[PDB]
């Protein structure tokens, strides 16, 4: 494995630290979401974030920071601002950038 590659590892477990239910850590079903997959376009989730690592599919941290950001903003686009999920994306979004310098 890659430096980035070491560095991106590095970076989500940071990352996946600020999510203990792991609300984050697999991606959103229809079933546990209503209509999430006909609403939200683009769907990403710290589980597919790792098999793009492991699979060397970012070749920046740009594109990885890019791919967290997404994870946060369709948080913040399918939830209401009262709930725990959207709560919880704009906290680790904010922290997350800041960690990652
Ligand atoms: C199995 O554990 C979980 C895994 C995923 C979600 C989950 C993750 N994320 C990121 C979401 O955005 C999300 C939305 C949920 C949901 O069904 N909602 C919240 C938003 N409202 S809304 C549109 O009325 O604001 C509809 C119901 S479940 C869930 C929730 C879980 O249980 C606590």
């Amino acid at each position: 494995s890659t430096p980035i590659q070491q560095l991106l590892e590095h970076f989500l477990r940071q990352l996946q630290r600020k999510d203990p239910h792991g609300f984050f850590a697999f991606p959103v079903t229809d079933a546990i979401a209503p209509g999430y997959s006909m609403i939200i376009k683009h769907p990403m989730d710290f589980g597919t974030m790792k098999d793009k690592i492991v699979a060397n599919e970012y070749k920046s941290v740009t594109e990885f920071k890019a791919d967290f950001k997404l994870m946060c903003d369709n948080a913040m686009t399918y939830n209401r601002p009262d709930t725990v999920y959207y709560k919880l994306a704009k906290k680790i979004l904010h922290a997350g950038f800041k960690m990652m310098s």
